[PDB]
């Protein structure tokens, strides 16, 4: 078998569609997600056209090996998809209606700059390579693009599953390549983050601030340094232990600031004690009293600046 | 190798049955479970009907490739099941009795709101796509549905394995599809949850409450902050090792409350010391004495409120 | 490609034998072990009998597809075994000497109640489903049941590899199933557990007991609470790395008791200080002096009770 | 299904080309990277020659099984690549133009001496073994070598993808082997390393230096030892998760120096207290005052020496 | 498709050779290593012997299915090797020269008693089972046993790759089996171990010894107990990540001794304080002064004893 001949000079249009059956194993570290879906393909092959009267059948069923089928591949996959041809139906005019069920581990970059208030667009790129006899172009039938109502990703809200109707046609290794962009829009379920991460982290930092209502250097050293240990310990507890980000994230900036605040609070505690020991209790007491307001105010202000910069 | 013809216009009924041989690898983090079972299939194909007299046999055995077999797939699976046809038996009236042994990693959502006192319903969805010449409908042969007595999941009690006899017939990709729901009901058996996680976690919290029978600020700071470190450390030790659930769990609420209590106990310790240092020992001593009763009472009360809200 | 016919009414006997080549990847957490072995099968098919004179050969070699072979499966496996047919030999009377090399991940429950002084019996269940024309029954020749001298599992002593000669014949889905039990007896190598886990864990607990020879509340609080942190930290280090079992283990009871002892020692330290501060140094000194004997004695006694209950 | 015959005695030239579609899963610990690319092959097999006039077609398409294809293997791969033949085109002269899409996990050594300011050259070695009838030699078709613009490796800048045009022809097991070197040059994106790892690690070290403005031995012991705990804790948190490299890395030297500085600061704190207790407050105060300058200066100097030695 | 007949009664000699292409993924915890190599096989079959004058070919090339090939298996493998037949050549005398490229995960026990100053001998056991008509014996072709110069294992020095030329012939399942031992000798690259693990672990222990130049019980308790926490914390950081070995290792003994030393130092600190408080400052001061020498001397001596016992 060889590609169907053109009636004029027109390229062959392969009408696609992807219907999500299952979405699972979204890996934030690897920036990969596992998908189980239907892939529908539709094209016209007049060599396969028939008279339903002199055939006795209104539809003809074929085996994949029996007829010409376009070679559709995915661009952003780990390995080639595991596919199972479900059905191949031919109508009297030569229209081929192909359907397969596939599973694939798709590689899609994730932007964590706004984590855990981030939204992601997961991509699935369909591609077809043209042959010398004729050019092959992809198209989307949006009626055939959908997802099962029970499709889920834990900790995410699945907004929509759509495709960018206009394909990306370009030349590669002296042949035309037609590419389609299938997009799965998801938004993170950030609720439990406040009581599970933020609030306890904030409490530890607030504990370190009680050193501003104490003159005991030994009790102050225990307060700021032991809370720093508790902060690090807490971060180990809730750390995914999975992603080291090249870029600066929102949460990443807050955490860096918290470390800076532990260092500044140590400097204060050190300064206050030194001034007290160096017969200057008026300056020590005035710094400690200022810190009581300065620390929560500078924190609340810098957080507003960060929230503004990232969102 | 075409579907059996209808006697009238009726759809083909494929009688199903699943018998669990082994259940294993239930992953709470991935919301998946590995199953090893028998899949029985029964349908009538009159093209296969024979006279036991002029044949000499009461039953006929066929190879899968020799006869028409419906394409049964699972909806909620990672990849297609690993199947091995055990037996194919045809009776004189054309009744086919198919049996295969399969293994599959099933994706089933889990509700952790009541953990570790939670119960789960694991789902296995059978499906069949109808063909050009006739519609295929699934049915349940209750005689063929069951589980091996030795079937186990560590830390779980297997209540029952049943199927919702009425199939879910709907339209998918312009063809009728009949779906079945097989349910495995399991309840968490975690006898050791109390001694292993709860009690050591409560002991650490109770140690922090000894600061209410002490006036030493240095000893009190060491008590509340060091126990907070011990609490966090203990939670790293008994860590679920599962990514935090988006929703608020029962255990999650108790743990959040424990962090809040560590913060409140710090506030008390800070207030008591400040009042003492600011020549008000009557109000400091009255707060510390109230806390001795207030802390266990508010804890025991809030826990009853939480237990009521979740159960 | 039909089962051999009976001479009278008797069922077909398939003589089995498993010879362990390699045993590896014993996962305590998954309760699974990977095995690489030989599977020998012996049966008589009179349709295969021949005259060695006419044939010119004393033995005949066949391909698996050329002759009838019983469908032997394993009950407690993740997926069907990866098998490679090594040899098929037919003697002039129609006796078949089948041999294959296989690898399989076997699921076998493990009892950790006596850990690390536990012994386990690993099971491999062979099974055959009886066919339409005649019943198939399994048998063992214990001469053919063996293991390579170099077979090993790190941290275990392999006592024996045997089979329960009497098969378990039962009805399942209206047919007979003949099941065989192959047992691998292993006993844990518990020596490094004393210097690596037990002894350092006891030293940490003993350090907390030095608070009974001190009147300094600040030093005592640091002793009991810092050792509790060290205990938890040590447990994180020597993590069994297995999720807590549902049942109460021997080691599990000892560890729970150690947490209880840290709580009791805190109560003592708190009581001592309170009586000392509340003008009662006679009681505080008598309690502390009693604790010096009470704590090691109650510990040593409760440990004897636990060791008695578990063993 | 035999190699093409030589016209004289010349070796067969197989023109190669690799075009990267996707690059992912670069494992620093395993020294491996997963690649998804096109592999183009071109050679002359005159036995496949045809007249485009008699055939009608200007190019002929073949199935891989229909014609002879050179056995190209990769030297540094875990297992043989997962390949999918995209196209096989034969021109009238008998020139074959082969194209396949493959995925492979490539093993390439990584030098971490300059981490996180390191650059790496990832290698892909193509190889062909010569046959009985004729020698096979590899060549590079530069028109067919490249990478997709969207190719990315999280935390890396992809500089270039090139091939060393001159093959390495050598004898192995009495036959000629022609080897090609495909190189992917990458450089690490080290920015978030400063605020995420370096800066919080420096703050903990600086906190330990506040002991040089304190005479309280109890407060000093708490400062240096508690910060050492915080340092270790922080290292557990931002752990590379890679086993210690056999060689001494840049970051490895800095961390070793930080441990040495914690030990030296302890020695100082111990010396200062001993001199004070042994009626020598002039010597104690002069050491502590010197340390205030000595510690940051020696640190800043040794860091310059290390940066010079490694870069 | 029957073994070659013997000229007399001699067994068939299969000359073997393994050439390492790649060595990777050496897992200490799993005691496995992944290998990628060539397997050469040579044997004489006179049924394939031909006259070169009337045939006119250097060597005849065959497909695996076309001729008899001995079934060579590996003893110590997880699953059967992934093999790709590279070449099959037959010379006029009937000498078959077989070559395949394979990948396999080999199970080889590792002795960690001398870690990290250990050397290992990795084993690859070739095996052949004799057949009905004749016995098969393995031999080593030393010209075909080697390794690629670029073969590497991170953290190891690859000394040599050799084979024990004399096979181990024994009876198994009533047939003769000829076994060959291929050995890969490797020695660990222990340099970064001193600055990364040993030296910071000794510094933490040395810090605990500063308690011998202090009379402050509160400062001493903080010294010994906080360093014990730092030691455990450090061990978590540079954790082997391998499950505890059943046997006592060199490093294991040193670490056990370090825990014993922390306990002894606590006893001293406790004894010194008790003697001081129980009006015996002469006895207390003499113990603390002795400990200053006793602790480093006993440590240095016991370490020499351990180093002597293990090496
Ligand atoms: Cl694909
Ligand atoms: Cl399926
Ligand atoms: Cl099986
Ligand atoms: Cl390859
Ligand atoms: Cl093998
Ligand atoms: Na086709
Ligand atoms: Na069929
Ligand atoms: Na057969
Ligand atoms: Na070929
Ligand atoms: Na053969
Ligand atoms: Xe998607
Ligand atoms: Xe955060
Ligand atoms: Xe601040
Ligand atoms: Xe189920
Ligand atoms: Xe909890
Ligand atoms: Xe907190
Ligand atoms: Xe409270
Ligand atoms: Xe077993
Ligand atoms: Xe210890
Ligand atoms: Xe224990
Ligand atoms: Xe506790
Ligand atoms: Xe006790
Ligand atoms: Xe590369
Ligand atoms: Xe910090
Ligand atoms: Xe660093
Ligand atoms: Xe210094
Ligand atoms: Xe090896
Ligand atoms: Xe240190
Ligand atoms: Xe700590
Ligand atoms: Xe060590
Ligand atoms: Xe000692």
């Amino acid at each position: 078998v060889s590609p169907p001949p053109p009636i004029a000079d027109e390229p062959l249009t392969v009408n696609t569609g992807i219907y999500l059956i299952e979405s699972y194993s979204l890996d934030d570290c690897a920036e990969t997600f596992k998908v189980n879906a239907f892939l529908s393909l539709s094209w016209k092959d007049r060599r396969l056209a028939f008279d339903p009267v002199r055939s006795g059948v209104r539809v003809k069923t074929y085996e994949p090996e029996a007829i010409w089928i376009p070679e559709i591949r995915f661009v952003n996959v780990e390995n080639a998809r595991d596919a199972d041809v479900v059905d191949i139906s031919v109508s009297p005019d030569g229209t081929v209606q192909y359907l397969e069920r596939f599973s694939a581990r798709v590689l899609s970059p994730l932007d964590f700059r706004r984590y855990p208030f981030d939204s992601q667009t997961l991509h699935i790129y369909l591609i077809v390579r043209s042959v010398d006899t004729r050019n092959i172009v992809l198209a989307v039938d949006l009626e055939k693009v959908g997802k099962n109502d029970d499709v889920f990703l834990t900790g995410w809200d699945i907004e929509s599953f759509t495709a960018v109707v206009k394909p990306a046609n370009f030349a590669l290794e002296d042949r035309l390549e037609s590419k389609l962009d299938y997009q799965l829009r998801i938004s993170r379920q950030y609720f439990s983050y406040i009581p599970n991460i933020i609030l306890p982290m904030l409490f530890i930092l607030f504990i370190s601030w009680t050193a501003f209502w104490s003159t005991s250097y030994e009790a102050n050293v225990t307060l700021v340094v032991s809370t720093l240990i508790a902060h690090i310990a807490f971060n180990i507890l809730v750390e995914t232990n999975c992603p080291k980000t090249p870029y600066m994230t929102y949460t990443g900036a807050i955490i860096f600031m918290i470390y800076l605040f532990y260092f500044v609070a140590v400097i204060e505690v050190t300064v206050q004690h030194y001034l007290k020991v160096e017969s200057q209790p008026a300056r020590a007491a005035s710094i400690t009293r200022a810190s009581r307001i300065a620390f929560p105010v500078v924190f609340l202000l810098a957080n507003i600046i960060l929230a503004f910069l990232f969102f």
